[PDB]
């Protein structure tokens, strides 16, 4: 014995069974990588996306300005990332254009030209000129001196002397006009009159009025400038600015759209390094878009086109150009609603008019730059008017410049004048000088100022229309907003059209469309992404769609209107800062695909270990494994180990895919190999506790994935409430083996996230606050759930005359046994010997059973007395257990082994080491005969050959007792004999037990017979000894051929005391006393009966002895019939009731029929039901509460202003931010509360030492955080500790927030360094993250304004005006007059800002108002508590258009076209429930039965049919119901009910009998069930799916004739049928529904051959072919010879003197088509009536396919057969009428009872109703099963079953019967009681057929046989014929002082030939030939003899010995 060492032989059994399969052992391995190459795959389709990190610029909004605002939009389209804080978030900075070439230049210039101490002087000349050209330039009118006039005057007047002066002329005038100090003099009353002015040449005395000289004072002025003017234009702005301003002027240049506008970026904006980065989104899922994800287009049908009246014309054809413009259409519909929108203001009244009267100066300030701009017109005109005919310009600087004293200045000049350029440019007009430089000028700015106001026109600036209630609005916003015309509209809803006085708490609502506003169902991204949120397009809705501008406009009213406070504030939007982040899209699948695919990879793995461990117990492998000795635990412990050496090596493999396979990065596998073999543990530890509920291994390996697989959903519905399940319960959950995995799955993802795997460290560790669920606690629960699933596994399995003939003095016993007691055995005392075998015969109950258990040491006794080869068998087990072999009745033979291996197996079980087993296997394989096929596996033997083996297992090994029982049951005569040869040659020195029902076989091989009848011995001897100890006539047979009276006296004179005990046809048995001297008399009889044999006319004659089973029994104690329509209206019937009976009493098929349907509905019905939702979007009032608990930090920049620290006090304390804290009301959902005092927090010493100690420099303040490397990507940074300074102050508001001063602090420094430390503390779910701060208030900040003021450019700009004469006209007087409040408005000095975080929706908005409501409370007078004013902001949109109803309507029907897969999948269960009888009765051949009693298959088909729709119909019904229960609409509506119905119901009728033709195809139910139940879910999720995501693509032209094809070609399927119906019922609806909305009638109905008319008609078409697809399919299914052969052969050829026989039988054949020798022969016989005939046919011959042809399931090829009259050839179904059936099998249905069982074989023949009920009592009396006459036939005992087929074919009273083996499992006393039957009929008239393998009953009850041999028929007579003609014997025996040499003496000399026999010390066995002679030989005696004859059984071996 051992353990260690059985473990080795059990655990190499299994690797060599495993081996021998080549398909598991390849699947087991393949299927899990090809698995996981998917997920390789998805890795390698979904990149990585990582980005530094982001400071944004800020926005204006409308109240900080105009100039700021527009600049704003401009610059900031594409919110541009900078990597480097931008100079907008500091203290006191605001403008954040400081670098742009127009700034830049505009310094240089104000620093270096103006701001000139130098001269500063110009001011001087022109105080010049103003005062010259005005009094004496002029001189119009006003009084002089004579010399003086308007342009012309001379001074020679006051002369009185007549007329040198022409010398003076020349001196004084040198060629220069009125436009010489001293000449005149020196040329000197003629002295006294020739000079009159005094003042000579002097060129300053022009305004001598009162004081006035100015002449000489510009040279400093006009030569000291220009260097400067030079170095100015020779500045790097000037260079910049030209260099860029290079292009954009020229030609052939700026079109490409990408030049111009960085050209505008340089010169306006100032942005550095390019420009930005512009952050993109790649959500597409949190707005349900679907078709940014599937390539749809997304834009909304162009607005209408219509020529607008008053507008313009150049506008108006501007508009179509720019609409229909492929490239410019969707961002001009963007700009165009704000453009030329439009506003409405529902509440007409004086208030709402005052308001938006206030809100009104945005577009007031951008109407006045329009008509400064027009003034152009007369400005224009009026300047070229100066430069051509002008009496200015053409007459002073044209004429002149003189041409003396101009031309030395301009030789004196500067560098360069060119004076005739000077005046080339000064106003050339009939010359056409075309290189020219002053037309060109002027012709250019008036072509591109005339333009721009030519494009000012389109701008609509009058926007605000009133109504008087909402409904007009709506009807009128939505007729504007078909033509894209409409801005948002506004609504007061607490004023009537009457209000006047403004109430002290406004309130209003915007109404614009969803397109351009955020929705106001959510407030949060459900999946929290790592990403800003900052995409200028898909996330900021709110900015570039207009609600903030108009906010903020309306605001500002509200404010104005009760404020008066003349000192404006301005605000700007600043986005907080971001750190830098990496966002991977697959830890969104990894999370959802590694359990999934993990739990789906071992779903065969488990069936096909289940399959095993239940097929070994199935097959009674278990039971023979305990008695050799093995206990369970050693049998658990191997499949393990079996088990678990296969997932080791897949697991090996599956970690290095992932690793390598890039799936996962960092992670040290060592703890993902360490984290799988848990997994695979406890599923192996799982199929242990499967295997222990079924008994039957199909069903096992079908349920056991299914159950593994649903164990795991559990964890679906668990990842969704994650948050509320605490630790204490997610323990509690994980017994579960499936969610624990997932459980780990969550940390190991959480963990890759952050750029550190696993890495042995922080597995104890968890993500998280306080979740105490750690990485560890799910190897834990598995590793635990591994033992308590053994455990409960282990505990499951194991509560589920003389007699006694004297011996002699001793031939060494073997087993003893002595008064053995124990209860049904009293006191029995059998001594069993050594070297012969033993009958242990007896009964079938009696006490046999329980004497060979007590023997074989299973089951202990109670005080009896046992000896096995001198022990016992209770204080030595482990001893006797190694000798002792035993074999039981059934077989012990593991498939797929070989011989070898099942000897070498055994033989080291029973205890020896391999070199003894590998010894005796050679030599048991010797005497067994099986030298060749040695390698032939274990099945696919003969049939035999396995039974053989099995016997000779029960030899191996040192054997000494064998109690083997039955040991030839069931087998051939041939092989029978092999065995009992095998049985002969190991009798040498081995006791031999052999228990066995057949007592042909207890003779020939058995030297003692003992027979145990009332629990005791009775009677124990040699047969010879029992065949004397009681005394009976020996047996006298007589054959006739083809006389009693004259017989009797034959056998008178020797006359005994018996006669004729039975005379059957052509036979006589006679029965002669036995002992009573007849020496001589009985030896003479057969003299003068071997003489005259011919003479008296008999033919043969035998003398056998009175049988063995004789003397065992003795020790133990039609109507006519219906035809026609009649017999078809009754089969129809009875078969129903069959059909019905079997149903109302079976609980598998009522389960699989009404509860699956019902519950897989109800399921999918809630999924419909608890979906929030698509649309419907509420109002959702804007405040900054609607988040939970935050922070909000503050910041008082630029203090000790006055009107600041008002705000900064009415912001913090007294009515707080926002409007929560009142002072009467506002929202009761949100109280109020109380606050605390400022409290700094605390820090460690280390931290508060590392801050005082280095040097942090302003640039450069407290440490950084490390951005992810290389190779190290990490989702968010890891900020080292002290990141972003000290804390700061906080307190916690009334309003339950705390807020913390950021006063004197960096800012943009503190919010990126410790966001994540914030996001680590919110996060540990990723949904609905809080983000725990959305804002803050930063007070301060100024820009610088222009110094210019208003009146003083005015006069600046009226006197240049005026000096040139324009003077302007009536359109510039209008547009003059608003200039001081023109110039004020462009720039607003001081100002707030306010900073948002984009990640919450509403967080823009939200504070907007909140600042907008400070500043108002900042300002009121000092008497009306702060307290009290407010603003409150709703968002309420706009109702849907019918354009954005469509893919609201396309997400509505999606989740209904998964209730029809859910339909379509749950109706289909009840038509594979069918399928599953109807195999089941094909085979055990049930069906052909009733075929053979007549069915005419079609209406077989069609009663099963017709029972399977009403059946179906009921099923069909509840789901109706349960439609009707959940009230839905579109199904249960009074409409569209009958629609449901119809639908239903014509799905049945049309795959009802689609399933039909898969009855024959399959042989397992079980696996019927698994391959249907996966087919119509893999056709019914693709008829119901591709169809419907084919129709979203309106585009490509090729998707709209594919699936057009589709519809007409998918319709041979009756899943499509009905899922396109369940989702045309739910689309119609919608359309239908949403008319409903806008008031119309679309008013469809259904069954119009568009929605489901074609359907219902397909359905109805398609059920009625596949049906007789079905009866197809049906239809095509179901020279040299022995005289006396030849002599019936050469008979049979004129039956018609004989034509009474009742079987003709012609000729047949059954040549198959891949063979050459047929399989039957050319045979004949006739079946005369009253006798039976006998086929036996030899084994391995063909026999069967005899019964095959008769019963009519073989084609009779070249045949020719009939029974009386009719043939088997054509006439086969009123033949069927007249011949009975009892087949080899048990064609009977287990689950109805035996009396209706017979009722329906009565109705399927004639036999009217009321007749049934004696004609089966009769059958039941007459075959004695009376009392489990109705119990249930299925429970009955194995032969019981035997006897109800019987009585089934013996029905009626059919001429002809076959019978085929009608006694198999039966005691003798059965048996007998059934052959009486069979001869009762026989007595009668009617003939029988009978095959069988016991050649007892073949000799007890018959009259004929035949042998078929390889070929044909080879011998045929009666019993007696063949046992003489065909054999020889009279086994003659003697018994005894013994010697054996006398008595062979007298056989030497006479008697040749005699084989001698069996051997023992006083018995003798020899064989005499056929003379007869030892009868009267006998008379030498020297006490015992007898001489029998060979049975028929040894005939048949005779024949069959050759071959
Ligand atoms: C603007 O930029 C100039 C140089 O480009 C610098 O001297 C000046 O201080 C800047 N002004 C502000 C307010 O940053
Ligand atoms: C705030 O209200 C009063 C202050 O006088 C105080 O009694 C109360 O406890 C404070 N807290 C709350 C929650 O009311
Ligand atoms: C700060 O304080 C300790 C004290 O020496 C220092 O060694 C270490 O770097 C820091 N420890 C912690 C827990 O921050």
């Amino acid at each position: 014995m051992g353990f260690v060492r059985q473990i080795q032989l059990l655990l190499w059994k299994n690797w060599t069974l495993r081996k021998r399969q080549k398909i598991r052992f390849v699947v087991e391995l393949v299927w899990p990588l090809s698995l996981f190459l998917v997920l390789i795959w998805l890795r390698n389709a979904n990149p990585l996306y990582s980005h530094h990190e982001c400071h944004f610029p800020n926005k204006a909004m409308p109240s900080a300005g105009m100039l700021p605002w527009l600049q704003g939009i401009f610059c900031n389209v594409n919110n541009p990332c900078f990597q480097s804080p931008t100079p907008g978030e500091s203290p006191g900075i605001v403008s954040n254009y400081n670098n742009s070439i127009l700034a830049r230049v505009y310094r240089d210039f104000q620093e270096l030209l103006m701001n000139a101490p130098e001269s500063q002087h110009l001011g001087r000349i022109w105080t010049e000129l103003h005062i010259l050209s005005q009094f004496m330039d002029t001189l119009r009118t006003h009084p002089e001196r004579i010399a003086g006039r308007g342009i012309r005057i001379r001074d020679i007047l006051k002369d009185e002397e007549t007329l040198l002066l022409e010398r003076f002329i020349i001196f004084s005038q040198r060629r220069g006009a009125k436009t010489s100090l001293s000449q005149g003099t020196l040329q000197w009353l003629y002295a006294n009159v020739d000079f009159f002015k005094l003042f000579r040449v002097l060129p300053t005395l022009l305004d001598s009025r009162s004081q006035g000289i100015n002449l000489r004072s510009w040279g400093g002025i006009l030569s000291d400038m220009s260097p400067r003017i030079q170095e100015f234009i020779h500045r790097p702005s000037m260079q910049d600015l030209l260099w860029v301003t290079r292009p954009l002027m020229q030609n052939g240049g700026p079109e490409t759209f990408t030049k111009l506008m960085g050209i505008l970026s340089d010169l306006l904006c100032g942005y550095p390094e390019g420009g930005g980065s512009r952050v993109l989104s790649f959500n597409w899922y949190e707005d349900n878009n679907y078709k940014a994800f599937l390539g749809i287009d997304s834009t909304r049908k162009d607005p209408i086109y219509s020529y607008d009246r008053r507008t313009t014309s150049f506008c108006n054809a501007l508009i179509q150009s720019l609409e229909s413009n492929p490239l410019t259409k969707i961002a001009w519909r963007a700009a165009k609603p704000l453009l030329m929108g439009k506003i409405l203001y529902t509440p007409d009244s004086p208030a709402a008019r005052r308001i938006l009267k206030n809100a009104n100066s945005t577009f007031e300030e951008l109407e006045h730059v329009r008509k400064l701009v027009k003034a152009w017109e007369e400005v224009g005109p009026q300047i070229w008017y100066f430069f051509d005919n002008s009496t200015q310009m053409n007459m002073i600087r044209d004429t002149l410049g003189v041409k003396d004293f101009l031309n030395r200045q301009l030789g004196e000049e500067g560098i360069t004048a060119e004076a005739i350029l000077n005046f080339l440019y000064k106003g050339p007009r009939e010359s056409q000088a075309d290189n020219f430089d002053w037309r060109d000028i002027f012709n250019i700015t008036d072509r591109t100022l005339r333009l721009v106001n030519q494009y000012l026109e389109c701008l609509v600036l009058d926007k605000f229309e009133s109504y008087n209630d909402e409904t007009q609005l709506t009807q009128r916003a939505l007729s504007l907003l078909e033509e894209n015309m409409f801005w948002a509209g506004v609504v007061f809803p607490d004023m009537y059209p009457w209000t006047s006085s403004l109430p002290p708490h406004v309130k209003y609502k915007i109404r614009m469309d969803i397109d351009v506003v955020e929705k106001t169902n959510k407030i949060k991204d459900r999946y929290w992404d790592s990403g800003p949120r900052a995409d200028p397009v898909e996330d900021f809705r709110y900015i570039w769609g207009g609600f903030a501008y108009l906010q903020d406009m309306v605001e500002q009213g509200i404010t104005r209107s009760q404020v008066q406070a003349e000192a404006p504030v301005g605000i700007y939007l600043q986005q907080m800062p971001y750190p830098c982040f990496v966002d991977d899209s697959f830890m969104i699948i990894l999370n959802r695909c590694f359990p999934i695919f993990m739990v789906l990879a071992w779903i065969y793995s488990v069936s096909m270990t289940v399959k095993s461990i239940v097929l070994e117990k199935e097959l009674r492998l278990k039971e023979t494994l305990k008695n050799q000795g093995v206990s369970n635990a050693v049998i658990w412990c191997t499949w393990f180990l079996d088990s678990f050496s296969i997932m080791s090596m897949s697991i090996f493999l599956l970690t290095i895919f992932i690793m390598h396979g890039r799936i996962l990065h960092y992670s040290d596998p060592f703890i993902l190999f360490l984290f799988l073999l848990a997994f695979s543990t406890a599923t192996i530890m799982l199929c242990f506790l499967l295997s222990t509920f079924f008994s039957k291994a199909s069903l096992a390996a079908a349920c056991s994935g299914v159950i593994y697989f649903t164990l795991y959903l559990p964890h679906i519905l668990c990842f969704a409430w994650q948050d509320r399940m605490t630790a204490e319960l997610k323990k509690a959950v994980s017994l579960l083996s499936p969610v624990a995995f997932g459980f780990g799955t969550e940390y190991l993802v959480r963990f890759e996230e952050q750029g550190l795997g696993l890495q042995w460290s922080n597995i104890g560790n968890s993500p998280t606050e306080g979740d105490e669920f750690s990485f560890l606690l799910s190897m834990q629960m598995m590793l635990l759930d591994a033992a308590v699933y053994g455990l409960l596994a282990w505990y499951l399995d194991q509560v589920f005359d003389s007699f006694f003939e004297r011996e002699h003095p001793g031939w060494v016993p073997g087993v003893c046994v002595k008064n053995l007691v124990k209860i049904a055995v009293d006191r029995l005392n059998i001594t069993f010997y050594e070297n012969q075998i033993t009958a242990f015969l007896g009964h079938n109950g009696a006490g046999k059973t329980t004497t060979l258990s007590i023997l074989t040491g299973l089951l202990p006794p109670t005080s009896g007395t046992v000896l096995v080869g001198g022990r016992d068998i209770e204080t030595s087990l482990d001893a006797v257990r190694q000798s002792l072999g035993m074999c039981p009745q059934h077989n012990i033979l593991f498939h797929h082994l070989t011989v070898a291996e099942h000897m070498l197996f055994y033989a080291q079980l029973k205890g020896k080491s391999q070199e003894e087993a590998q010894l005796e296997m050679e030599a048991m394989l010797e005497d067994t005969g099986l030298h060749h096929k040695r390698n032939e596996e274990a099945q696919d033997l003969s049939g035999g050959m396995q039974r053989k083996l099995s016997v000779a297992i029960a030899f191996v090994g040192d054997a000494k007792v064998v109690i083997l029982d039955e040991p030839t049951s069931g087998v051939d005569p041939y092989s029978r004999r092999s065995i009992w040869d095998l049985l002969l040659k190991y009798r040498s020195g081995r006791t031999i037990i052999m228990s066995t029902h057949h007592m042909d076989e207890a003779d020939l091989l058995g030297d003692r017979i003992a027979i145990i009848a009332q629990g005791r011995l009775y009677c124990s001897g040699t047969p010879l000894f029992l065949k004397n100890c009681f005394g009976t006539g020996l047996y006298l047979t007589l054959v006739r051929k083809m006389d009693v009276n004259e017989l009797m006296d034959v056998v008178l004179h020797h006359v005994p005391e018996a006669k004729l005990v039975e005379c059957i046809g052509q036979e006589l048995i006679f029965l002669l006393p036995n002992k009573n001297f007849k020496h001589r008399a009985y030896a003479s009889l057969f003299r003068e009966l071997e003489e005259t044999l011919a003479d008296l006319g008999l033919s043969s004659f035998g003398i056998s002895d009175t049988p063995l089973e004789e003397i065992f029994l003795k020790v133990t104690e039609g109507p006519q019939l219906n035809t026609g329509t009649q017999l078809v209206l009754q089969h129809v019937q009875a078969l129903l009731v069959k059909r019905f009976q079997h149903t109302i009493r079976s609980h598998k098929d009522f389960l699989a029929q009404i509860v699956l349907p019902a519950t897989f509905v109800f399921l999918a019905l809630m999924l419909s039901i608890v979906i929030p939702p698509f649309g419907e979007y509420p109002a959702l009032t804007l405040h900054p509460w609607i988040y939970g608990q935050q922070y909000t930090f503050f910041s008082m920049d630029e203090p000790g202003s006055e009107q600041f620290t008002v705000l900064a006090d009415v912001l913090l304390n007294k009515p707080g931010f926002g409007n929560r804290c009142l002072k009467e009301g506002w929202l009761p959902e949100y109280p109020c509360g109380n606050s605390t005092p400022w409290k700094t927090p605390s820090v460690s010493p280390n931290i508060t030492q590392l801050f005082q100690k280095q040097k942090w420099t302003q640039v450069n303040p407290s440490p950084s955080c490390r951005c992810s490397t290389r190779e190290k990507l990490t989702m968010l940074p890891e900020c080292p500790e002290g990141a972003g300074g000290l804390p700061p102050p906080q307190r916690t508001q009334r309003s339950t927030e705390i807020l913390q001063d950021l006063t004197d602090r960096n800012i943009s420094d503190f919010l990126v360094k410790t966001y994540p430390a914030l996001i680590r503390s919110s996060l540990k779910s990723k949904f609905w993250v809080n983000e725990q701060r959305y804002g803050g208030i930063s007070i301060g900040g100024k820009l610088p304004v222009v110094p210019i003021t208003g009146e003083a450019l005015v006069g600046f700009l009226s006197d240049l005006g005026r000096i040139m004469n324009v003077s302007g006209g009536p359109i510039t007087r209008e547009a003059s007059k608003e200039i001081p409040d023109f110039l004020k408005h462009l720039e607003t000095e001081d100002n707030i800002k306010v900073w948002f975080n984009n990640k919450g929706w509403h967080a823009l908005v939200s504070f907007l108002n909140v600042a907008h409501n400070a500043i108002l409370r900042a300002s009121l007078p000092k008497d009306r508590s702060p307290e009290e004013y407010g603003i409150t902001v709703i968002s309420q949109p706009l109702n849907l258009t019918k354009e954005q109803l469509s893919e609201i309507t396309v997400l509505t029907t999606s989740v209904d076209a998964v209730v029809a897969i859910c339909v379509i999948f749950s109706m289909s269960f009840v038509p594979a429930s069918f399928v599953l009888y109807l195999i089941q009765e094909r085979v055990n051949k049930s069906k052909h039965l009733q075929f053979i009693s007549g069915v005419s298959p079609t209406t077989y088909w069609v009663t099963n049919f017709l029972w399977d729709i009403m059946n179906y119909s009921v099923s069909a019904g509840l789901v109706v119901g349960i439609f009707i229960g959940f009230q839905k609409k579109a199904y249960t509506s009074p409409e569209n009910l009958p629609a449901l119905v119809a639908l239903l119901l014509l799905y049945g009728w049309a795959v009802i009998p689609m399933m039909y033709p898969a009855s024959f195809l399959f042989d397992v139910p079980s696996t019927a069930y698994v391959a249907l139940s996966c087919a119509n879910l893999f056709i019914g999720i693709n008829s119901s799916a591709i169809t419907f995501i084919l129709e979203l693509f309106e585009n490509n032209r090729t998707l709209l004739r594919f699936n057009a094809v589709l519809r007409k070609l998918l319709i041979v399927f009756p899943h499509f049928c009905l899922g396109r119906g369940l989702i045309d019922l739910a689309l119609s609806q919608a359309v239908t529904d949403v008319y409903a909305r806008f008031g119309e009638e679309h008013s469809a109905n259904p069954f119009h051959w568009d929605l489901i008319g074609k359907n219902l008609f397909a359905m109805v078409v398609e059920g009625v072919v596949y049906f007789l697809l079905t009866l197809l399919v049906q239809r095509h299914f179901f020279i040299v010879d022995e005289d006396d052969d030849v002599a019936e052969e050469r008979q049979r050829i004129i039956t018609g003197g004989n034509k009474t026989d009742i079987l003709r039988l012609h000729e047949l054949t059954k040549i198959y088509p891949g063979t050459s020798s047929p399989a039957v022969d050319r045979l004949c016989v006739g079946v005369r009536p009253g006798e039976c005939f006998g086929l036996l046919g030899v084994n391995g011959a063909g026999k069967t396919t005899t019964f095959k042809m008769l019963t009519g399931d073989t084609t009779v090829t070249s045949g020719d057969a009939t029974v009386a009259g009719k043939s088997i050839l054509t006439n086969i179904s009123e033949v069927h009428q007249n011949m009975g059936y009892c087949p080899q099998f048990d064609a009977i249905d287990e689950l109805l009872t035996g009396r209706e069982h017979l009722y329906l074989y009565a109705r399927l023949r004639g036999v009217p109703a009321e007749e049934i009920e004696k004609v089966a009592n009769w059958s039941i009396k007459s075959l004695g099963l009376t009392v489990y006459a109705d119990c249930l036939a299925g429970t009955y005992s194995g032969g019981n079953k035997r006897k109800l087929s019987t009585a089934i074919a013996l029905i009626g009273c059919p001429p002809l019967v076959l019978l085929d083996e009608p006694t198999t499992g039966m005691d003798p006393q059965a048996r007998r009681m059934l052959w009486n039957v069979i001869v009762s009929i026989i007595r009668e008239g009617r003939a029988v057929v009978l095959t069988s393998h016991s050649m007892e009953e073949c000799e007890a009850l018959c009259t004929r046989l035949a042998i078929m041999v390889k070929g044909a028929f080879r011998c045929m007579g009666t019993i007696q014929h063949l046992k003489s003609k065909f054999g020889d014997g009279y086994i003659v025996t003697m018994k005894i002082l013994p010697d054996l040499n006398p008595v062979e003496q007298f056989f030497q000399g006479n008697f040749p030939g005699s084989v001698q026999r069996e051997r023992h010390y006083n018995m003798l066995q020899f064989q005499v030939s056929s003379s007869s002679l030892a009868r009267i030989f006998q008379l030498l005696l020297s006490e015992e003899y007898s001489v029998t004859q060979t049975t028929l059984d040894q005939v048949f071996v005779n024949f069959a010995k050759q071959q």
